[PDB]
C-alpha cells in the first residue's frame, strides 16, 4: 500500500519509469514505513507523495526478448528486497509461497529463474503499488519551476508526459525527479531504417508480424554476439524450423561471461562506496577489465547448446557452406540493399579486420535482428530544458554517490532536485544497471530523498 | 522474546529434547505471537507457559558427525522456517544478513551450505530462547499426574531429569509432552563393546582421544556404506595420512542418494496428509520404493571423490591388496577378538551373500540409528494406552492415542521424529520442519491462543 | 573379409547384423590383421563367414532416432576400443576418417548423440558388405547330417526369406550365431489397434498415423523408462498444439545408476565372475543392479521434463489444467477402440495392489530376448535330454548332446543371455570385448591350423 | 625399436630436450617407420641417424610442479598420437590398456587426467626410445661446421654438452638441429635471489627442503594469480596445516581460464597454417583477444574451491584480517629485507594501482620466458640474414639462414618457442602429435622418400 496523491498537487518524488529499479525505490519506501519491519516508523503519520509514470500499458520486464526458455543471468537472491531485507514481504522466495509454489521451485534446484518467471515476481509486487502508477504515459520532458515567477530560483519541476493512446499532455508538479528510463536500443549508424531490420528489443513483438508463417523457408541474419544475439540465434530455429539463419559478428567467437566468485565481487552493493570514490582513470580501467563479467558474453550453457547444434549439423555434412544455419565470424556489414518491391534485403559483408583481394559475401534475408546493444542517454534529451541550472561548465550531468545530479546551489532551491537511475555505470560500477544492487540502492534513495522527511 | 515459567508452576507444554525438531516448534511460537507475522495475535496477552529439556550443555547438531568439509544433504530453503512463513526472522537468509555474510553465500553458488555452518545458523536461532531451555537436562521418565488422586483422570504429567554435571533430579509438571530426542546409535547385535569400537556418532569427539598421534600408521576399519560410513573413511585418510584404512560393507558397491525433482517431492510437507492416510502395507512399500533417497546412500559427488582417491593408488600399484587404502565389499564381521593388553583387535570377515581377518587400532561402526527410545521414557505412562496397543501410535498430528477415559482431553503427550513408518520419509529430517512446527503450535496451543 | 559363395559349407553363419554381430565381424577381421596379430601373417585361408540381416541396411534402433537423444553409454565402450585400442574400428578413427576429431574433441562429452553413434556402426558394417546380405528373414535353424551311415547332426541349414520377394534361401554352415536382439514387449491386457504402437516403431509408425503436425492430438505414452520419457518429451515439440499424457504405474521417474562403483559390474572381466555364481546369487544380483539399466531415465532428462512442467505451474496453479500431464501409479484397465471415433477411450485404475480421449497411445514397456527359441525349435531336440531351456556355456556356446551332435558343429547366442552373463549381455558394454572372445570360442582351433 | 647411432658420427638430426615436443617427434619418426601404419615403410630399410639430449636424469614433466591432485588442462584426446593417426600404439588409450586400466579410466568419466598419470603416458611412451636419448646431457652451444676446407658455406653443426654427473664437455655432429628446450622460469626483475624465494617451477623439489617440519605455524607467501599461483596457494594450506599462507597478485581477483568450444578452437591443429599466415599486427591482436585462455587464468572449479575455503574462515571469524590464510588482491612487492640472521624475510607492499609482511618463505608463481634458445644459438646467429636481430621460423619451424652461407642439406627448427608467428597452441601439448608428424616431413621427407 501507498496511497495516491491528487495529480495536481505539488508532489516530494515522482519516478519516470517503473521497471525495476523505480520498483525496488516503491518497495524499499514500503518498508521504510512499515513499523513491524523499521521499529521507528511506529512514530510516522504522513506518507509522503510519490508518483510513477510507465511508458507501458503494464508493468513488464523487457517483453521483447522473452525468448521461450531463457533464464535470469543472476541469483534470485539478489530481488528487490532480500540483500536489503530477507523479512521483507517482496522477496523472490515470498512470491514463491503466496503463488503456492516455494515447495516446487525448491525441487528446480536452480539460482536462475525463468525470465517469465521472474518477470511474475516483479509483476506481482508492482501490482501492490497500483494506485500511485500511471500507465500508459510517456514523460517527454523536465522543465524548471519556480512558486514566484519573478524568483531566479527554481524549487520545483514541472514533468510533462503524453498518454500513449490519446496524445493528450499532462503536467504533474514535484519537489524531486527520478529518472530510470533503462536503455535506448543501439543500432549501427552505418545500417538504413526499415521495417526488416529490427532491434532485438522487439524480437518477440514485432518479428512474428513481419514472418507471419511459422512454416516458411524464411532467411533471417542475427547481428552481434553477446547474449541478446545468441538467444535470438538459438530461438529462431526452434520458432521457424524451415529457415536458413546466419549470426553475423565482429568478433572471432562467442566467449563466456564471467561469474566466478572473487571477480563476482565488483557487483556487491558495499563495493559502490569504493568504485565511486576512484579516480576516472581507475574506474575505466577497472570496467575495461572487468568487461566480460556483463557486455558482449554469453551464458556457457548456452554456448554450449549453440556448438552442439553447429556439431550435428557437420555430422550430417561435412561442408559447413551446406548448413541450415551458420555462423560467420569476423564479418561486418557494408552494406544493406533494400530499396525495390522484392521481400529479402541483400546485405554485403566483408571481414572485420582493421582497415589497416579481400572478398565481400552477400546474404539474401528476410530480416535482419540487430543485438547490439544499448545506450544509456536518454535522459540527456529528457532534461534538456532544465541543463541550464547545472553548474557553469558541466557539458554533462554529474551524480553525486547518493546519485543526484550536481546543480548550481543559486539557481535550484536546495528542497529541490534530480536523480538519475541505471545510467551511472562510468561512476558507480558494473552493478548500476542491473538488478545486482536494487534492493540495496532502493533504501538508499529513500533515506536520500526522504531521510529528513521521514525523521 | 520468549519468557521463562517458574520451573515448579504447572506448565502448558514441556518438549523433551531441543535439536531442530524442538526448535522448529519455539520458533513456530515465537512467530505465531509476532504481530508482524499474525495480526491476529496484537491481541494476545498471555504467552503460553512452555518449557525445554535438553541434555547437551549447549545447542549442538551432531557434532561428533560435523567433519571438516562435510556438506548439508538438503537445500537450505528447508531451513526451520521459510516454507512456513519466508518473512520469519528466523531464515537462514536473514541469519546470513544478521551476520553480514549473505552477499558473500551468494557468490558460493550452492543450496548445500557446510554443515558446520548451518548447525551456527541454528544455534543462532537457538540463542533467542535462551530463558526457556534447560540444558545439563538428562530425561529420565514421564509419569502420570492427577490433580484429585482420588480421580482415575491423568489430567497432567510429571517430567523427571537427572542433571548431567550433578546427578541430581528435576521434576516439573505439565498438561502436554512433547518427545523429540531424535534417534540413538544403533550397533550390529554381535559387536563386543569395546573403547575402540566407535558409532559413527562419536567421531569427532572419541576417535581422537583414543589414536592420539595423527602420524601413526594405524589399521582402522569402518563399517557401513552409508553416508556416515563414506564421510568417515574419507575423512580419515586426510586426518591419518599414514595410516591403512578399510572400507567393510556387505553392499556391492556405495550407492548414490536419490533426490531428483519428481522422485523428491514425497518430502514435500502436503505429502504427509498423503502419506499418513495410505494402508499400513501401502506406506511399507513405498519406503521400500523410495529407499535410495535417504538410507544406505551417499552423495553422488563424495561417492565420485572416493572412486578419484583409488583410481589414483592404482596408478600407482596395479595390485589392488597392496593399497593404503581399501574397500571390501560384499563381506560381513562375523567375530572380534578385543580381550588382551596387546593395541589391536583381530576382526573375523565373512561374506555377506545369504578366511579373512584385519588386526585393527580402532574400528568406526557407521551402521545407522534407531528411533524408539521414547519407548523407555514413556513406560510409566503405558497404561493409558487403550487396551491392546503394544506401541504408541500417533495421529495424523502426531498426538498419541490414549484411552478417553483415563486422560483427561486438556492433557496428551506428542512424537516428534520417529513416526516415519506413519508420516513418511520426511519425519526424521529436516525437510518439514518449519511447516510441522506451524503445525504442532496449531495442535497444541490452537484453542488457548485463539481465546 | 571376403564372401563366401552361398551353396557352401560355411564355417560360421550369424543371424542378424546389428552391433552384437557387428562386433564379431570387426573381431574377425582384426584377429586376421598382421599389424595387430603378429601371427596372422601365417594365415592365408580366412574363414568362411556370412551374415544374414533382415533390415535393408544396417541401422540402430531407427524407430526410437529421436531428435536429440544421446547414448547412455561412453563412447570409450565402442564396438574395438577395450579390445583393442590401435583398431580401425574404434569410434576415435572414425572420427578421424571423417575430420570431424579436433570438433568432437571441443564437444566435451563422452555421450554422443545417438544419431552420430549409428553413423560410426554404419561406417563400420558397410566394409563387410561383401559377407552380409541384407533383406534376408531367417525363419528356421535345421539340423543335416552328413554321413548317411552315422545319425549324428553335424552342421545346419538355416533357410532365409527375402523380405522384398519371398524367396526362401538355404544356407549350410557348421556353426550358428544368433544374434537377434529383442522384440516388443507389449502388456498382455492391451488391445492391436493401429492407434496403439509400441516405442521401438515411434519415429516411424505414428508420423504415418498423425500427419498434421500442428493438429490438437491428445497422445497418450505408457511407461517410465528412457523410452517413456524421451518419446513424451519430444511429443511436446513434435505437436506442440498437443495434450499428451504420461501413464506410469511407479510413483515417479527414477534416474539411471552409473556411478562409478556401481557401474563397475559392466565391466568385461566381471563376466567370469558372474556367470560361475549360483542361479540364486545371479537374480538377487540383478535386483540389487536393476536401477543401472531397466525402468530409469537419464536425470538430464528427468530435470528437463520437469523443468518444462514447472514452466506450466507458473502459467497455471491447476495441474488438471495443464497441456502436458502425468498420472502417476497408474494401470490401464481398458482399452475402448471398436468403433468410427478417431479416438480411443483409455480406463485407468489405481496401480496399487478417470478415463481419457486419445488419437494415439504410444506404449513404451520395453522388450523381450527370447525370439531365438522359435527359431531353434527343429533343432531342441539336440539339447541334453531334461533340459527345458537353452543354457550358454561361459563361452556363450549352447550345450548339445555330445551323443547327438559332432563337437565340430554348435550354436552361439548373443545379446539373449543376461540372467547366466550379466547387465552387460544386451548393451554395448561388453560388445568389443566379446567379439574377439567369440573369434576364439568360433576360430581358434581353425586359425591356429591355418 | 629406434636403434642408437654412434656418438662420435654425423647425424642426421640431434634434438635438444626430451620433453613432450621432441617425445612427440619421436612418435611420430617411429609411426613413419611402421610398415602397419604407413604402407611405404615396408620398403625403407634406412633408419635416420637421430640423436636426443635432454638435461634430466630421466624423462619427467615439470616434476617441480606436481602439486597432490594436480589435473590436466586439457583432453586426453590431445594426447602425442590420437589427433594424427588414433591407431597408434602411442595414444593415451593404448596405454592404459598396456596398464590393464581402460576401463577403471573409463568410470572416472573425465577428460583431464591427473598430471602424475599423464607424466607416466609420456615416460611409458619416453621408454621406448631409451637407446637415441642421452640423458643428464646439458647443452651448452651450438656451433657451425664446414665439412669442405677452404670454403665459405656451413653444413652441419656441432652440439656440445655437459656430463650433469661429471661435467665432462661431450661434441656431436649433426646437419639438422632441433630446439625444444621449453620455457625458462621468469621471476619480477626487482625481486633479490635468496634460498626463500623460489620459482613455482621448483616447489615440489625445494620448498620441503626448506621447510623441513610440516607442523610449524609459518608464514609462506605466494606471488601471482595464475594457474601456478592458485595449485601452490591452495596446496600450501593441506601441506602445513598450521601455517599462515598470503596470496599476493596485482590483479584484483583470479580469472577463470577460457576453453569455451568457439573460443577454444584456436587450438585446433589446422589454425596454425591460418594463424601463421595472417599479419605481424593481426597475430598480436589475435594472441591478445584470447589471452583467457593460457595465461594469468585458473580452472574455475580450482577458483570455486579456493572460494569456498575462504568462505569457512568468514564463517568462523567476519574479521578478515583474522583469518589464517588471506588473499592480497592489487598489491605489488616494492622491497624485500632478506640479509639478516633472523629466518624471516621482509616483504613491502604498495598498491598496484599506478603495508609489510614477515614470512619464511616466497613461493613467485610468475610465469614463464621462452628465449632461451638465443643463447643456445649465439654461435650461430651470424648466419642470419643480414637485418635479422631475432630467429625467425618458417611455417615448418625451420629458421631462416642466409642461402650463401648455409648449405641448404643443413638448419635448424625450433619447437615451441613460436607462439608469436604460431598461435597459442605452439607451447602446449595442443597441436604435438600432428606437429611431430609434420617434423618429420619437414626434417626427414626426402630421406625417407629416397629410401
Ligand atoms: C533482455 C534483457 C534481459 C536482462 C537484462 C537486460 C535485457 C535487455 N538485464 C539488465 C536490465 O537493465 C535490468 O534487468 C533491469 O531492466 C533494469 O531496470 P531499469 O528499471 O534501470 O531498466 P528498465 O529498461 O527495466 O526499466 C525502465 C522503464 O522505464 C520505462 N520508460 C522509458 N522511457 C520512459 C518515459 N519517457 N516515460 C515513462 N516511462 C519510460 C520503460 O518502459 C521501462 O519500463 C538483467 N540484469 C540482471 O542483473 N540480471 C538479469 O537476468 C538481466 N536480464
Ligand atoms: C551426521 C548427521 C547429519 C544429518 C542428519 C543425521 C546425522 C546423523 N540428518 C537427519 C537428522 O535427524 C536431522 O537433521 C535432525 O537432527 C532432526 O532433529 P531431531 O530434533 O528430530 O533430533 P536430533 O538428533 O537433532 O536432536 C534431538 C535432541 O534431543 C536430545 N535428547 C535425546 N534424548 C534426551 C533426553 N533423554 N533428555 C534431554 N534431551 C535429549 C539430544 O541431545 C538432541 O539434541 C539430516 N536431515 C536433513 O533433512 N538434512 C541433513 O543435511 C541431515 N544431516
Ligand atoms: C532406443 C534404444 C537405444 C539403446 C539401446 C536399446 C534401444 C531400444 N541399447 C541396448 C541395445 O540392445 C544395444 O545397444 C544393441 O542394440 C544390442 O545389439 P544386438 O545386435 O544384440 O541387437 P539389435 O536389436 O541391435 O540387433 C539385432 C539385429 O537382428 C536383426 N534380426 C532380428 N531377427 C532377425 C531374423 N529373424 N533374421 C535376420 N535378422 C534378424 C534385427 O534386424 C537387428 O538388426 C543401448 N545399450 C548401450 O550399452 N548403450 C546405449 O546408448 C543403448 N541405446
Ligand atoms: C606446471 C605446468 C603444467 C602444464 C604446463 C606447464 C607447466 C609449467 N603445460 C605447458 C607446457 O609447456 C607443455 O605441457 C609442455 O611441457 C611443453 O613441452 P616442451 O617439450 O616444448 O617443453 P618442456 O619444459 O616440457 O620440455 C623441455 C625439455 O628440455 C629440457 N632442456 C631444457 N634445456 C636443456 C638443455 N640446455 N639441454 C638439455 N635439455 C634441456 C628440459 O629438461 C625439458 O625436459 C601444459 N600444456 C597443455 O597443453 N596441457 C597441460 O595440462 C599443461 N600442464
Ligand atoms: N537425506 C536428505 C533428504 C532431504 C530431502 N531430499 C528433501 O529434499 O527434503
Ligand atoms: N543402459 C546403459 C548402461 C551402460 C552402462 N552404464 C555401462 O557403462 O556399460
Ligand atoms: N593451457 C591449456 C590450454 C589447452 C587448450 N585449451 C586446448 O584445448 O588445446
Amino acid at each position: 500500500r501507498l496511497r495516491s496523491t491528487p495529480q495536481d498537487e505539488l508532489h516530494d518524488l515522482l519516478c519516470v519509469g517503473f521497471g525495476p529499479a523505480s520498483l525496488a525505490i516503491a518497495i524499499a519506501l514500503h518498508d521504510a514505513l512499515d513499523p513491524r519491519l523499521n521499529k521507528s516508523a511506529s512514530n510516522i503519520h504522513a506518507q509522503p507523495k510519490i508518483c510513477f509514470l510507465e511508458r507501458q500499458k503494464q508493468f513488464a520486464w523487457h517483453s521483447g526478448m522473452l525468448v521461450p526458455g531463457s533464464k535470469m543471468q543472476i541469483s534470485f537472491i539478489k530481488d528487490l528486497a532480500t540483500l536489503r531485507d530477507p523479512r521483507s514481504s517482496f522477496t523472490f522466495l515470498n512470491y514463491l509461497h503466496q503463488k503456492g509454489r516455494l515447495i516446487h521451485f525448491t525441487n528446480l534446484s536452480t539460482f536462475l529463474p525463468a525470465r517469465l518467471e521472474f518477470e511474475d515476481y516483479m509483476r506481482w509486487c508492482a501490482q501492490q503499488f497500483s494506485d500511485v502508477v500511471a500507465y500508459g504515459e510517456e514523460v517527454v520532458e523536465v522543465i524548471p519551476g519556480k512558486s514566484d515567477p519573478s524568483s531566479s530560483v527554481v524549487d520545483f519541476f514541472t514533468v510533462r508526459s503524453r498518454n500513449v493512446e490519446t496524445g493528450e499532455i499532462s503536467a504533474r508538479r514535484t519537489r524531486k525527479v527520478v529518472i530510470a528510463i533503462g536503455g535506448t536500443a543501439k543500432m549501427p549508424s552505418g545500417l538504413p531504417q526499415d521495417p526488416r531490420i529490427i532491434h532485438s528489443s522487439k524480437y518477440c513483438t514485432t518479428l512474428p508480424a513481419l514472418l507471419k508463417d511459422k512454416s516458411k523457408p524464411y532467411n533471417i541474419a542475427v547481428l552481434g554476439s553477446g547474449q541478446s544475439a545468441a538467444e535470438i540465434f538459438h530461438d529462431l530455429q526452434k520458432r521457424y524450423p524451415n529457415s536458413r539463419t546466419t549470426l553475423i559478428m565482429r568478433d572471432s567467437a562467442m566467449r563466456p561471461s564471467d561469474d566466478s566468485p572473487f571477480v563476482n565481487e565488483i557487483f556487491n552493493p558495499e563495493r559502490v562506496d569504493k568504485f565511486y570514490s576512484q579516480s576516472a582513470a581507475e574506474r575505466q580501467r577497472s570496467l575495461l577489465a572487468d568487461k566480460a563479467t556483463n557486455y558482449s558474453v554469453v551464458r556457457l550453457e548456452l554456448i554450449e547448446e549453440i556448438y552442439n547444434d553447429m556439431y550435428l549439423q557437420r555430422v550430417k555434412n561435412p561442408d559447413e557452406t551446406q548448413w541450415q544455419h551458420r555462423i560467420l565470424p569476423e564479418r561486418k556489414i557494408t552494406r544493406v540493399e533494400h530499396h525495390g518491391p522484392q521481400s529479402r534485403m541483400r546485405i554485403h559483408l566483408k571481414s572485420s579486420k582493421p582497415e589497416s583481394n579481400d572478398v565481400k559475401e552477400t546474404l539474401e534475408v528476410d530480416a535482419l535482428m540487430v543485438a547490439t546493444g544499448y545506450n544509456r542517454n536518454a535522459h540527456e534529451r529528457l532534461l534538456s530544458k532544465v541543463q541550464h541550472l547545472r553548474p557553469t561548465g558541466q557539458d554533462q550531468w554529474k551524480p553525486h554517490r547518493d546519485y543526484r545530479v550536481e546543480m548550481d546551489p543559486s539557481k535550484v532551491s536546495s528542497e529541490a532536485g534530480i536523480w538519475l537511475q541505471g545510467c551511472n555505470e562510468r561512476t558507480h560500477g558494473l552493478s548500476d544497471s542491473l538488478l545486482s544492487v536494487l534492493a540495496v540502492r532502493g533504501g538508499e534513495m529513500v533515506q536520500s530523498i526522504f531521510g529528513e522527511q521521514l525523521e
